[PDB]
C-alpha cells in the first residue's frame, strides 16, 4: 500500500530524522535518508520562534510541509498532525490537505488541546474512545492514497504504560498504520511496549529527553519499525546558531573562527548553484 | 526619524547579522544585537530550499518578515527588498506591506529581475535611471513611518566601481536614507567607496565572497555604518545540519556525540519554557 | 477610549455589515459605513468554501483580515474569532496577531469546539469560567491597543436567557468591552437582554435568522449599540452569482443581461483605476 | 492528451466562465460547467481590492488557486499567469506550484512587467522569442502532468493584427496547446485570427470589452475553441455588493429587500450542510 509500508519491508527499523524546513528537509535527502518527519516542535522554534506549546496551528504545519514536500521531492515526507486540529471533520480536512501537500503520512495525538512535547511536564489526554474516532476519520479520508498513519498516544505521562498501551491497542483497531507509544522511560518499557501492542511501532529519540538513544538495529531486535528523530536538526541548529552568534557580537566578525559556517562549493554544492546556472542557460538565446 | 538613524548615533557602525527565520531571529536578539537582516538569499535557502537565484517573490519575504518580527518584536528588522518586487508601482505596496510585517527598512537592487546574490557570477543592472525612480517610490510610501531605505547598486561586478558609486550617489540623490556598493573586491575599494558617496552606507560581509572581513570599529574608521552579516546564520546552520546528519545516518545515532547538539535548560532557555509556564498558570482556576 | 467607543458615542448604534474579502471590505467602507466584521461564516464559505463548522482557522482568519484591513484602511474592522484557538494562550496569540493584522477588535465565543453558526442547529457549551479567562486573557494581551472586546455567548438554545444572560454578565466582569446574547428569539427577548445585561450590548441581524430585523435607530431604543449585519454580502453574492452563472450556461453569453453586471467607472470607483494611473504616471 | 483536449473534442467550444474564489468556483461548478478560470483581474479585486495592474503577485495567484481547487475539485481549473512571473526559471517554479496547487492549465502573456489588464489603456510587449522561451519552459516543466498550455499575446493593440497573428503561431511552435490572441476589435477581426493561426484557439469575453460578444455554438463556427468569459462573476458580485450596501445604509436594514439575499437551502446547497452535518454525524 504505502511507501511507508514498502520502506518498512525493503529496510529494518527506518530512521526519520525530523526536519523543521526545506534546508533541512534537503540536507536530510541529500544525506542518503529515504524518509522523514515534520517536527511540530521544530517547526514551532524554527518558523515562528514558539515552544512546543500546542500554538501552531493545523494550517501553519500544512505551509511548512508544502514547502518541505517541493524542497525534497522524493524523501518521503511524515508530519506531525498534533492533536489533529479539531474534532473528526477537522482531521479530515487537514489529512486532505497533507495529502495535497505533498506528504505521505500522519502522527496524531491523545492530548488535550491546545497540547505539548510529549517529554513536557504537564499533559493531559482525551478519553481513548474520543480519540479512537479521530484515527477512524482520518483513515476514512485516507482511502487508496499514499498515506501512512501514525496513531500517538500521551498516556504513559498521566496514567503509566498500561493506560497508554491498551489505547495503542485501540488506535490500532481503530484503523492506524501503526501505534507510537510516547515516552517510555527506559529499555524494559520500550520492550514492553513490543511485547503487547499489535503490529507495526514507532519510536521517537530525544536528546536528553525521557527515553534511552537507540540505534534502527537495535529497534530492529526490540521491534520497533520507524524511528522519529525529531529533535536532532533543530537542536544542532540552536547550539551553531548561539556559538556563531556569540562570537560575532564579541569580535564582531567570522574573519578568524570560519571553519564553523560552510563553503560555497559546499553551500551551492548543497543547494546546487551550478546545476541551475545549468538550467538557466539552456533557455537563453 | 529611524531606529536605524538613533543606532547609528548611539553606536559608530552597527552590526546586523543576516537573519533567515524566527528561531534564527530570536538568537540574534537574545545574544544583544539591536539589528538584523532579513536576507533573501538565507530566506531561499532556508524557507524554500532555493539558491538566491531570484526565484523568491515579494510575498514570500513579507511572509517571513511577519513571523521574524513577531519573534524578535524588540530587534530592529531590516528586510532584503532585492529589486523590489516590479515597478514603483509594486515597490509602493512592497514597502507598505513590510511597514505593517512590523519591519524598519529595506535594501533594494540595481538588477535586472531575475537577481542573483551580489557575490554571484553572471549579474546585470538596470539604467540608473530606472531605479532612481524606484528609490523615489519608496520614499514617498514612506512618509512618517519608521522605515530606514537602502539603496543598493550590484554595478561594480559588471561596470567597475565608478559606474557602481554614480549609482549609489544618484540613488541617495533619489531620497535613500544610505548607500550600499555592493562587492568591493578588497580593501581599497571599500575605502574608495567611501572617500565618494555622499552620506551613510552599508557594506556586506559574506564569509569566503568577494569582500574582505573586518569589524565594526575597523568599519567606523573606513567609514560604513550599517554591516550586513548576511550569510552568517545560514552558513552556519548549513555545516551543523550536514555533520549532525552524516553522524545520524552512520552510526544511527546521537547517542555518543550529544555535544553537537543544545540543552533543554538551554534549548527551552532559548525559548523560554519556563516562562510559557509562568503565562499558563495565571490563567487556570 | 477605542475607537469603537468612540464610534458608539459619536452614533448611537454603530451598524456594522458582514464582509468577507478585500472588494466586499472597499464596496462597504465605500459606502460610508465606518465599522465592519469579519464573518466567520462568509470566510468560510468566500474563501474556503466551507460550512460554518469550525473549520476555518485561527491562522485563516487572520490572513482574511490582514486583506480586508489593507484594502479597507478606514473601516475600524471587527473580527469574529470564533472559540479564539483554544486555550487562553492561544487567544493571546491571537488578539496579538489580529491587532498586528489592522484590527480593532474581535467577538470570542462561548461554544465547545468546533463551533458552529449561532442561528444552526447543534450547539454547546464551556462552562462560563473557562471562557471568563479566555476573556481575562484577551483583556490582558490587549493592553493599550485599539481593540474593543465583545464577549459572545451562545448559551441561550441549550440552556434558556438566563445563562445567556449571567454569562454575558460573567463576560463583562471578566473585561469585556461589550457583550453579545446570541440569537434572542424576539423583541421581548431583547428587551430582557437589554434590561438584565450591563453595558455595551451586540445584536446580530441575520436574514432569516432566529432574532428578527431591526434598525439601529430601533434598536438604539432598545439600548443595543453594535448592530452586527453579518451575512448580507456573502448572501447578496451567492444569489448574484447563481443567477448570472445561470444565464450563462443556459444562454451561453452575458450579451442580453449586462444590466446585473457593474460599470467600468463603477468598478473602477471601487478599486480606484484613476488614484492609479495617476500615481503610476508620477513615476513613468 | 490533456483534460482539456478531453474537453474541447467531447465538446465544440468549451465555455469557461472566470472565477476569483472558492465560492464563485463553486457556484460555477455547481452550475454545470466543466471549466473554470482563475481571473488575475479578478482576484486583484476580489483577494486584494487592487486594479489590474500586476501587483498580484505568482504567489498570491497560487493560494489563491488552491483554495478554489480544493472547494471545486472537479472544474478543470487554468490559471491566468499572467507574466509569469519573471524569467524561464520563474515560469517553472510557477508551472511547479500550479500543479501542485490542482490547476490543469495557465495562460502565459507578452506584455512587459507589470502587466495591465488586456482591455486596459497602456500595453507593451516583449520580444516574441523572449516569451517563446518562456513558452518552451513552461513546456519542459510540464512534461507529462495533465496541463493545458495557453499562450497569450497583447501585441494587437501596441503592433496591429499582424504581429498578434504571427507571435501566436511563433508561440504555438513554442509548445504552447492553444493560442490567445488579445481583443480582436470585432467580427472580421476573430475571423482573421481564425484563419491565420494554426491550432486551437481562445477568444476572451470581457462585457464592456473590445471584443463583440458571442456564444460558444457561435465561436465553434469561428474556428475558436476556449472561450474565457473572465470579469463576469466578480461584475455581477460587486453590482449586488454595491446594491445591497446602499439599501442597508439607507433604511438600516435588510428587512424590506430580502429577495436581493439566496436561500438557506439553497446557500446550503452551495456549500453543502447537508453533506457535512451527514459526515459529522457519522462519527460522532
Ligand atoms: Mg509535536
Ligand atoms: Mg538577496
Ligand atoms: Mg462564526
Ligand atoms: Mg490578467
Amino acid at each position: 500500500k504505502t511507501t511507508m509500508h514498502r520502506l518498512i519491508e525493503e529496510h529494518g527499523s527506518v530512521l526519520m530524522p525530523g526536519v523543521q524546513d526545506a534546508l533541512s528537509a534537503a540536507v536530510v535527502e541529500k544525506t542518503g535518508f529515504h524518509a522523514a518527519f515534520v517536527s511540530g516542535y521544530s517547526v514551532s522554534a524554527a518558523m515562528l520562534g514558539l515552544p512546543d506549546f500546542g500554538l501552531l496551528t493545523t494550517t501553519e504545519v500544512v505551509e511548512a510541509t508544502r514547502r518541505i514536500t517541493a524542497a525534497a521531492p522524493n524523501l518521503c515526507v511524515v508530519v506531525d498532525g498534533d492533536t489533529g486540529g479539531g474534532g473528526p471533520l477537522n482531521v479530515q480536512r487537514f489529512i486532505r490537505e497533507l495529502i495535497s501537500a505533498g506528504a505521505k503520512g500522519v502522527f496524531l495525538e491523545d492530548q488535550v488541546w491546545p497540547k505539548k512535547c510529549g517529554h513536557m511536564r504537564g499533559k493531559a489526554v482525551v478519553p481513548a474512545e474520543e480519540h479512537a474516532l479521530k484515527i477512524a476519520a482520518a483513515r476514512e479520508a485516507i482511502g487508496d492514497s499514499d498515506f501512512f498513519l501514525v496513531a500517538r498516544t500521551d498516556a504513559r505521562a498521566p496514567h503509566g504504560l498500561e493506560e497508554g498501551i491498551r489505547r495503542a491497542n485501540l488506535y490500532k483497531e481503530a484503523g492506524a498504520d501503526a501505534t507510537f507509544v510516547e515516552a517510555p522511560a527506559n529499555v524494559d518499557e520500550l520492550k514492553e511496549v513490543s511485547a503487547k501492542t499489535k503490529g507495526l511501532r514507532i519510536a521517537n529519540m530525544i536528546e536528553g529527553g525521557k527515553t534511552p538513544l537507540h540505534t534502527p538495529e537495535e529497534f530492529k531486535e526490540m521491534g520497533f519499525h520507524l524511528i522519529a528523530h525529531s529533535l536532532t536538526a533543530v537542536y544542532a541548529t540552536a547550539r551553531a546558531l548561539v556559538n556563531i552568534m556569540k562570537i560575532l557580537k564579541e569580535k564582531g566578525t567570522t574573519r578568524d573562527d570560519l571553519d564553523q559556517m560552510a563553503t560555497f562549493s559546499e553551500f551551492n554544492e548543497l543547494i546546487s548553484l551550478e546545476s541551475w546556472y545549468e538550467m538557466e542557460s539552456k533557455f537563453k538565446n
